[PDB]
């Protein structure tokens, strides 16, 4: 089903100035497109969508379509207008059940998480392979139900920012961490994950070293621990386990001004980076890989955005495709 080395895009469900991709005219060498986004209201619990263009019937046949090609549609829940909250289980069911009908009506493959608020870790909850705050706890329990209400297709991916990912290795509370306890608590539905490694700054590594975002250094840092797993919280004691490579991708902006706080690399410097983790190949960078050989089964690219790619030349998209194909 999967390729072994996927393409992921983001497909604005909203037009931000880049205009809007009709579903049919998707470049091809997109492997998965996340339609974003699924949004709440006022009760933060229940999800709500509506496509951008034609009837529900015809954006459930454009989906058809592309699926019929071998693509992958996923729903990706948040964005700015897509906050969640479940404070309790009355708020998890209505989640879980707002979702479930919209899988349904559209033919969704499955989901992907991007939270980018509300997600805290509570005082006291310290243990990310035990989680203690409501939201936490109800997110991964919802996310396993849902997953288990569908077939072995359903695709299961998340966007977090790096805070809160590799950013529990300086720090393991509020947000620091926070997403840890979701990706351990899901890892066996995970099909993979793809940070944003933009609009983050900079970076600490395993090293202990600060990175710049949009540098071939800091993409290799900040995968590698997830592809290796690290210390939580300046806890020796405390490791995160590694992924499966095969569930490690990483997020960019397909342009400069896909990020406007930064992030954005060069294709020709990427490939540096790639080249480094995948096949193990150094390019004269700071930063030392865990693994000398490389992570072959790395899963691939993720951007934001397919709409942001083709106003781009369709830069990120020709230049990652050819790529890999080239594997
Ligand atoms: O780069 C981004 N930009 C914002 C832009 C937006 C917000 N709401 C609608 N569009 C976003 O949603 N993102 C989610 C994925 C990356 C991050």
């Amino acid at each position: 089903n999967l390729g072994s080395k996927l393409l992921v895009g983001y497909w604005h469900n909203f037009d931000n100035g880049t205009g809007i991709i009709k579903l049919k005219d998707v470049s091809p060498k997109w492997d998965v497109i996340n339609v974003s986004f699924g949004e709440t209201g006022g009760d933060r619990s229940t999800v709500e969508f509506s496509p951008v263009y034609g009837t529900d019937a015809d954006f459930k046949s454009d989906i058809s379509y592309l699926k019929s090609k071998g693509k992958k549609v996923v729903l990706s829940i948040g964005g700015q207008n897509g906050v969640v909250l479940l404070p309790d289980n009355a708020a998890k069911d209505r989640f879980i059940n707002s979702i479930q009908s919209l899988i349904d009506k559209y033919g969704f493959d499955g989901i992907d998480i991007d939270l980018g608020s509300g997600i805290y870790l509570n005082g006291n909850d310290t243990n990310f392979k035990n989680p203690t705050t409501p939201q936490i706890v109800n997110l991964i329990s919802a996310i396993r139900t849902i997953s288990d209400h569908y077939g072995p297709d359903f695709l299961l991916s998340m966007a977090p920012e790096t805070a809160y990912v590799q950013g529990g290795y300086s720090a393991y509370g509020s947000i620091w961490g926070a997403y840890l306890p979701i990706i351990y608590g899901v890892k066996d539905k995970l099909t993979y994950i793809h940070v944003q490694h933009f609009n983050a700054g900079s970076g600490i590594g395993m090293d202990g070293n600060n990175y710049n975002q949009g540098t071939a250094d800091y993409e290799v840092a900040m995968a590698d621990m997830l592809l290796h797993g690290f210390p939580v919280g300046g806890n020796a004691n405390n490791i995160f386990p590694a992924l499966r490579s095969d569930q490690v991708m990483i997020g960019l902006p397909a342009a400069p001004a896909a990020a406007p706080s930064g992030g954005y690399i060069s294709p020709t410097e990427m490939k540096k980076a790639l080249n480094y983790i995948i096949k193990g190949v150094p390019f004269g960078g700071k930063y030392k890989l865990s693994n000398q050989s490389g992570y072959p089964a790395f899963r691939g690219l993720m951007s934001w955005s397919i709409n942001w790619d083709a106003k781009n030349n369709f830069e990120f998209s020709n230049n990652y495709r050819t790529y890999f194909d080239g594997l």
